[PDB]
């Protein structure tokens, strides 16, 4: 009535609560109706907040993940559950178990990837297991032995056929790829991608999720289906890709995300007693995409801007992915300053019109502004936790809790969704999202 | 290491953890492995513990066992889950599908019964839902609506056949329908218990809890089984157990929680205006419990009295049950506070050795006190939970608060045990009992 | 900037600060500027805020007040500080040093009384003690031990000076003496008092709180001020203002506080092994003062009315005070829940337009009702307090906990003000007010 | 009785309780009775602990030392209270009002320094104020402009006085100035110090604390007054204390927390467009004591060494100060990590017999180690702060997070002492220290 909020100890109960509700067993699908399979970075972020309620759990969660790897490396960003429809496009459509020579064996997969937060899932769970005594100790280390040849597979095959040219920057084949599936940073690339022939299909999203304005458009689910007849018809090869596909950026918050990782691993290895070329391999990578990071932004203000290799030119939008230099470090010191002056100002957290001082996907003085659209303007707790927990590794104690204060504050309703409306605080999108869940989780300790 | 305990966020994400985890989708086991099956008090308190995280699910829960209720109003004290063994005595050593004309028709269940804590979960469940607004409030009167009809049947089924005499104590048949199986209030009339010609078993509970020092006794399974082979010869017939049952007695525990029962599902019939009879009825059930309660007491001291019925003699014991008076109230002035001397001196919460100030289930300094053997002794979280939450109902509130932060501090841990050896606090029994963290979820807020 | 308020951890230092810093030395400021003495029951209350940071000091702040109880047993309204100016009516127009003969030596006092939550103080300071250890404990035994007998004066001043006809209502001879200056509850009593040669006089409040609107009118002034000269002509003597005094009514909400007083002090004194007859007198007050709020009820609501004595009349009124019997009882039960009807409906907590749900001081629908004018609308924390701490004492506690957390949510701004807007929730008349600070305290434990 | 410890609410509405009791009006006491006056690094702490309490009050504390700042821009480590006795060397012993040139007019002080914290209150002072509105935020940007210049010649001072050979050390001419009085550190140094006519007097300081284990020795103390004799006899003259001082050591700690403070500072100078050639020097001393810090690591495990400079030889010891390089960064990444086992390792955090996990302030296994005596062994709070603090700022939150965590678990019991038994836990030393409640009011937030 007078307060829809939850005390920290409701809060808490609830999402844990909502995690295990998640649970198909071995697997937590990332939103029961929308997304009821398992999601790549979705699954790193499930374990972070399952890390609090059982490392033994935790661990399965990725090692469920890491048995859906690719004998190249790649991590999928789907693993279908087995028998579950609802979401297209599903095995079928991708038909990765048919066309790819890489696809894992007994798992239905996706065939594109998504960001490297795992490595960061693997930290917190470490720091968990460091708490709780011995045998749990045993669990989190058994899991390193067996997983840590896998982690590094994945981090070798982002840095070796990702990033061809040693550039320091990941390409993309798809803008699903980013995790910012409608971000404004790749309408103009999008708008290079003519499709086809593409053979007949119904969207399943806009079904479960039916406002029309909380969802991308037709026209753009066409473009993102065309790609997949592209890939398929190279059969997912690596040596291909290059000569075939639409749609091929340079992704800089992607590319962030991946020199923190490798920077985390490489701790990580050293703690652990890992083998030394693999720690060495890690901290090279992290230095090289931090440097790949930086070569992208404005002189003057510090922005990060992706790239788009078919048409060689910059892409400049007003979106989060700028601060994709502010995750990695590397900045000279005048630039980084501005650039956090870009961030906390009224582009973006200091716009006075926002409900809570949180970080939105679009900026709302850009003309691409979207209050309700996805990634054209809502807020993301997931960025909200990321950003965070960067902020907090480069010392930024401060601004660190600040974003986290206000994520609280605006999950505080149990809603739980992935995006909220950035002027109203309405949540948007579907609730029960577990990564939202997994952000509070960690958050509240 | 140095801290193994939990903060407040974490043990209720725990908690709420386990409670999702123990979910077979319509009712909550007990215990995973110890008690795999829907128990009809534990499933209360787990309505109770469901309240804050979904009011829809709890009202499942209470549904689901309402169910089962027989066709004379009795709530039996075990569901069991369809196809689950390891649980011994199950469905087929009970027969009741067989023998018990009043069964259920679609539900295996047990033949005896168990305390009416249901309507305290009631109550909690629409306090719950008062804060939640409309929509919540619909599902908890929907409840309410489709369920009063049955709650009435079983309270007056335990009015009108266990009180045939209208002496205000409800008659047992089994010390399992206490709930405080080994007890040392029930050894002298299990030692009038002679078993005849009783049919082959194996235990289970003690191959799951393999300390022989946490469970009953070869001997005591032997009284047990035997009363059950009573029942069956009778097809557990309402008018034929006073003619045939070796264990007969007055329960002022049991007692004492069916007077608080009626009150509260008085005062929730007013306020949903439900028939007057009905509420009139339940008004008059709770002064004649509160009465016979009362007229057990001892004089001086206020200490309840079990009452053997077919010795027909007084059962003077040093448990917690003698404490009932403070449930139900009603004791004079004086008489009230030499009880509650009692209660806070060094024969109970007083005694000092123990870890926690809480009331230990058998007094440390009687001759039946073992400090880790089931009932006589150990602390049980569900006593902590009922006693504050009457004391609260008393007026009592400091005496109410103390009871939950001592009950906290205690479960601390995240063993979630159903009790605990009360010199040391080494939790005892079963891990991951639904109820313990229902406790621990109500008590958190 | 995006939240005013404050965090539990930050709330509550703020409040113990406030405290320590409205501390004189053995006596507390009311308020910094506007109340710069020692107030009669906000001393209690700040007795109730130093429990949980210092027995000793708690000890010595009500040590302070009954050091200057007058001869008869009556605690004066104010003490005021050695030296201090700025309050006004200050000494020089009371005289009670010069013409009362009960007037305490060596503290310059007012020479009215005030409601006695003195024995609520008492009990809560009790009660931190126990949780603290043997010196402590020790602390609150010796202040027992020294102030039991001054304790007992106060209560047999009221029983026996104040109720002189037994009527189990307590006569005020100011409007002052109920604690609600200018609630609309004394306006019918003070349209008969005549002003004879008043000597002049400037008001002090009004340059500290400058808006007229949350003030009293300089007509209330006028009355209030000729009181005193009515009692100042026969030397405060108790036995002539039943001949002298313009304004006699029954209090029926002071009333209620002495019943549940008389009752706290009475089990203090059985738990303290006082002296029997001690208690005997403080049961048989309780309940007299019980029967005599009870019979002031309306027969339909429940609602309690004040009596004016020298009209004959039941004043009939829609403020808060109406619900003095919910804090002492002796309702019947339907009558009760009417009354709670009444309290929770859109009358008064339940109002639409509320920002919370607390209670305020006179109903919004009232045509007496003045959003900011002190008593004749605003919400008061002080009344929050009496109300959730009565209704716990009831076993309403559920009740009990929204009042306090609404309490809460409305002092998180940590203004501390002494009474609110009730649609806005602006603080208003003066910031700083101890026995806010004292609620806060005690609430958030 | 059975659980001694205060809620998070409890203790910090205690720790603000006992810093407004401390308060004489404009400054605040170190200790009631011990420390009656206002000793310049406490201040500092005082001024955190006063922010979440009051901007305008932080402010005032601040703006107290600095207005007792010398001529040369020295920071005196005690300003006097106004005619308060009980602390010995009181004003009459140090005779710097009559013999230093430089000492304020009008404040009596002392006439050495102590470490430079205050840009670090300067900071949690300007975040507390951006969280609280435009006036606040007004106050603490007025305090920059009138103190901007008055911080810098602190700084200025120590960089030139006290580093004239720009090694990146600061000297130290009284062990006192350390903060760390009898630290081992300085044993071999204060061997050197040959009092001659040393003026008689009589110890106040183990007259308050009298335990003779928890104090220095006559003989130290015989020691530290012939230094200020030594002092007195050049007049506190800055140029000729190199050719008389008998004690002159380069203190690698002050250095370390100088070489973060003016990073600090510069940070702040930047942010709030102070002069471009302030931020300059500052960054530049940053830089050059980290490196001064840096060269006098141990080879192996990154230890750092303090340096007698008349003996020009390193002081090796095992105390706390050997982690320095941790809190101002600097060692090259392999000796960090050296560093950081030694800290978490058996011989300080991980020590077995501990109860905290906290760091002692002498080796457990170090021969000088002694468990009461004072900095030869216990755990202080401010230390666990300073390096929380400190390693929040290197980005290690759950290092900085731990050590909060312990920090608050040793401080719950409310004793506020400045040093605690590290294997008991029991608090030593002067009770009611102001700046281990500051520590407790900034880590509860």
């Amino acid at each position: 009535p007078h307060d829809p909020s939850f005390t920290p100890t409701q809060l808490a109960a609830r999402a844990a609560y909502l995690l295990r509700g998640n649970d198909l067993g071995t697997m937590t699908t990332a939103a029961p109706l929308l997304y009821p399979h398992m999601w790549s970075w979705d699954a790193a972020f499930v374990a972070i907040g399952l890390a609090p309620l059982s490392v033994e759990r935790a661990v399965v969660e990725l090692d469920t993940l890491l048995s859906a790897q690719w004998r190249n490396g790649m991590i999928p960003h789907i693993v279908f559950a087995n028998g579950v429809d609802g979401y297209f496009p599903g095995p079928a459509r991708w038909a990765t178990a048919t066309l790819a020579d890489n696809a894992p064996r007994n798992r239905l997969t996706s065939g594109i990837t998504q960001p490297p937060v795992h490595a960061i899932a693997v930290q917190r769970i470490l720091e968990h297991a460091r708490t709780r005594g011995r045998s749990t100790r045993a669990v989190a280390e058994a899991f390193l032995d067996r997983r840590w040849g896998d982690l590094m597979r994945w981090h070798r095959w982002l840095a070796e056929c990702r990033d061809r040219n040693e550039r320091g920057r990941i390409t993309l084949y798809h803008g699903w790829e980013s995790g910012m599936d409608n971000s404004p940073r790749w309408d103009s690339a999008y708008a290079n991608v003519v499709p086809g022939k593409l053979p007949e299909y119904q969207r399943a999203d806009n079904v479960i999720i039916t406002d029309p304005s909380q969802r991308p458009s037709d026209g753009e689910y066409d473009r993102y289906l065309w790609l997949l007849e592209e890939m398929k018809a190279v059969r997912y090869d690596d040596e291909r890709l290059p000569s075939v596909m639409s749609f091929q950026v340079e992704d800089v918050f992607f590319s962030a995300i991946f020199s923190v990782a490798c920077q985390v691993l490489a701790e990580i290895g050293e703690d652990y007693k890992r083998p030394h070329a693999d720690v060495k391999d890690l901290y090279l990578w992290a230095e090289r995409f931090r440097a790949g990071v930086v070569e992208t932004t404005d002189q003057r203000t510090g922005a990060a801007r992706d790239f788009d290799v078919l048409a060689e030119k910059w892409l400049v939008t007003e979106t989060a992915a700028q601060f994709a230099p502010l995750l990695c470090g590397g900045l000279p010191h005048d630039r980084e300053r501005a650039l956090l002056k870009l961030l906390e100002g009224p582009r973006f957290c200091g716009h006075p019109d926002l409900k809570y001082g949180l970080i939105p996907s679009t900026s709302p003085v850009s003309r691409d502004f979207r209050p309700r659209e996805y990634w054209r303007g809502p807020v993301w707790p997931v960025l909200t936790w990321l950003f965070s927990w960067c902020f907090a590794r480069r010392g930024w104690a401060e601004r660190a809790r600040l974003l986290r204060q206000e994520g609280l504050r605006q999950a505080s309703d149990g809603s739980f969704a992935a995006y909220y409306e950035p002027f109203t605080g309405e949540p948007l999108g579907s609730m029960q999202q577990s990564w939202t869940a997994a952000a509070v989780l960690d958050w509240l300790g």
